[PDB]
């Protein structure tokens, strides 16, 4: 249920500006140059991360690979390789209450054709078993 | 400059996933009939937030407005009465170099339809 003193206790929890994932997002975005190497590095620094940062990774994809669009094609290109597996390891490893989160992500990135519906729906398949 | 070591350790410093803006604006969004309520304490708490947080009640509610469009005109609407004042706080009183982030984060706005181009103009004009 909705309460004010949820959303306020919520509110209290969010990151520092600097610390955000729309903040390392808008670094990343700029070096967009080294897209590669990011997503390799993000690549292994996930299965290193505690379990509670796991699907954060996640989320800063999303945010790289949506607002990288309007600046090249890099993100969407590098990031392809590694989100078959990086789902299916945030699934099966992160803390509970990830898949509401996972699926929604997926079906607005289908619907803002983020990535083609095929490939959409592997990403689907990754978290099933 | 970038360098993997400086990644490595931006990333050791991302937030539980738990409490990140894109869990809070799930809930927000699956709460959206309670958009009226939520704005209010969004921006209440805003304007006691420390300096080096406002930011990202801006970040929050980008996020939000956004992803809230496919399911309904709450968020849009009920927002829309608070974000001239958020934008003016937020530059006014948050940490340095917000100007850029909020000025792109219009730009994605506009880009987007998240709001017209006159109200777009509005936001940026507030913090000036």
């Amino acid at each position: 249920s909705f309460s004010e003193s949820a959303l306020e206790k919520k509110l209290s929890e969010l990151s520092n500006s600097q610390h955000s994932v729309q903040t390392l997002s808008l670094w990343l975005i700029h070096h967009r140059k080294h897209a590669g190497p990011i997503v390799s590095v993000w690549h292994r620094e996930l299965r290193k991360a505690k379990s509670n940062r796991k699907l954060t990774f996640l989320y800063l994809a999303n945010d790289v690979i949506q607002n990288s669009k309007r600046k090249g094609p890099e993100f969407t290109r590098e990031f392809e390789s590694v989100l078959v597996d990086a789902f299916s390891h945030v699934a099966r490893e992160a803390d509970e209450g990830c898949k509401k989160p996972l699926e929604r992500l997926l079906n607005i990135w289908q619907e803002r054709s983020v990535y083609g519906g095929e490939f959409i729906q592997q990403l689907k398949l990754s978290m099933e078993d």
